[PDB]
């Protein structure tokens, strides 16, 4: 069988394609969301048309005000392409959190992140699809930080502490599925102070007044999660998926990743081979084993396997078996 | 059979629904430029969004260093794109509303006062709430660049694309998939975009480097080729607007206030003669199969939308149900 491991756009649940596919709702699917993350009614929630990359103005736009910089964490590719939107609107204040933790790649604790007094909010990604980089630390600012993060690649994959947040934000194509989708969740307070020149379609307090398909798709999703007993199953179930692949890369000395144990993505694991050489034949027998889209970025090179809450184990233990055999061939 | 006549989200066409049960994206824009004939010398963007998006897109991306354009204002749509647009300049408003025979009309574009300073002209050819068309082709001079909202009549006829700077549609109107916009652009109108437009609206960016309603849309595009082009879904459109426009004006029962000249061919709205029957109309045509024909809260009324994806034969279960309804309330 094909198990695809792309990023982005990723997989859709075995189940959801096969209720869509027998059944050929509305207000349903936000409310759901809802439920799933258990968001405090005091956050307004936004379905919108469009990617992720669209937040990376639309923060600036709802949230600068009056203010003209904004704290910016940068910790790998997504984080730093906010970075380069944000100068269209702000000067912002980068905060350079990439380290070397036991030879590996790691990332600044919070409480080290150097916030400026004037910032308007602060900004980072807790999941870097590239790098395999992730921040799970849960924010605990005082009430004058703002904090603002791109969940597109890990939105439902854990419980959520919503209220410790001014604006989450995520595209629907790599953790939900659906694409041109995405979602904002927005603490009200935030609302009204959009810059005069924000697009409409951008504008949290516009929109926040006056469906696709990609809707009909979340909201079956948001039902099989619900199902599955929720954001904690799921949870348990990435937790398991994640240890089975990491797992086989480090008792392995053929196969390497080399991102500190604390901020290893649960999402994307990134790895390379120690005979890089291999590459090419590690992409065409995978390929002819339904093991697709494993190449990594362009930009970094190797291989790269995302396995979302769409990916089930026995896709990560098909992966495992075929890297095993082929490191029992070629090694 | 159920019919829905909303002039937005809209109805898709059978086989594409029929093709689409069972179970690539390339093929969709090179789709696209054949049964439109785009030139080479256009670019073709497919973005995510509503055509509301454009309301912001196209001064973002043409004002360049004026700080003015010429709007045309013949409807709630065209209105729209003027608020927008006062974000990003000083619009110069052409009230192009007149009145001819007792009728809504449009003045013709020989009339339009343009300015000299001017970035480009806007105007939009089909007003959904409005029913009014202006079909004429644009024939200003080579320093006038035109821009126009085709959302609700894209692919309902031939166009001749070289007489535009840009066209923009929203798919979910005419094509059917709500989430996807089409913007052509004429290639030398670009590289000048405010230096704060968001990349996702700008048609630089987007030029420079997949959804499911863009698969849809493929369809879509077969479809009309298979049925003969833009010049087919021209002929079948002219007849399903004839007998709905037959059997309105043949009755003193129902009115249509537009000019002959400026009637859509999309978008019919009209009123019963005696409007306290509104209500009833609503309910028994809604039973009889026939839904959304509400009109819009502002103008009341009814409004029947009859895209390219809606069949004759939806309009003449249209037109048999309006018959009989004057039958029986006349
Ligand atoms: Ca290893
Ligand atoms: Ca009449």
């Amino acid at each position: 069988q094909v198990f695809n491991f792309s990023s982005g756009p990723a997989m859709l649940p075995a189940e959801v394609l096969k209720l869509a596919q027998q059944e050929l709702v509305a207000e349903e699917a936000e409310q759901d969301f809802r439920d799933l993350l258990n968001i405090p009614s005091n956050y307004k929630v936004l379905f919108c048309h469009g990617g992720g990359r669209g937040q990376f103005a639309g923060v600036p736009l709802n949230l600068l005000g009056d203010k003209t910089t904004a704290d910016y964490v940068d910790a790998g590719y997504w984080a730093a392409s906010a970075i380069k939107e944000a100068k269209k609107y702000c000067a912002p204040q980068i905060i350079d959190a990439k380290i070397t933790v036991d030879g590996k790649r790691a990332v600044k604790p919070m409480r080290e992140w150097q916030l400026s007094d004037n910032a308007a909010y602060l900004h980072y990604c807790p999941n870097e699809t590239i790098d395999g980089i992730a921040i799970d630390e849960t924010p605990d600012f005082g009430p004058e930080v703002v904090v603002t993060a791109d969940f597109s690649s890990t939105i439902l994959s854990a419980p959520l502490d919503v209220s410790r947040y001014g604006v989450i934000y995520a595209g629907a194509q790599k953790n939900i599925g659906p694409a041109g989708l995405t979602l904002v969740i927005v603490r009200e307070d935030l609302l009204g102070k959009a810059h005069e020149s924000c697009p409409s379609i951008l504008d949290y307090t516009v929109l926040n007044d006056n469906p696709t398909f990609a809707w009909y798709l979340s909201g079956l999703v948001f039902k099989w999660l619900k199902a599955q007993g929720g954001v904690a199953a799921m949870h348990k179930i990435n937790q398991q998926k994640a240890e089975l692949l990491y797992g086989v890369i480090d008792n392995s000395d053929f196969y390497r990743n080399d991102v500190a144990q604390a901020n290893r993505s649960r999402m994307n694991v990134p790895f390379q081979l120690a005979d890089n050489t291999l590459d090419k034949v590690f992409l065409e027998e995978s390929f002819a084993a339904g093991l697709h889209a494993l190449k990594g970025h362009r930009v970094v090179g190797g291989m790269r396997a995302s396995i979302y809450n769409a990916m089930p184990i026995e896709g990560v233990k098909a992966l495992t078996d075929f890297m095993i055999d082929f490191e029992r061939r070629h090694g």
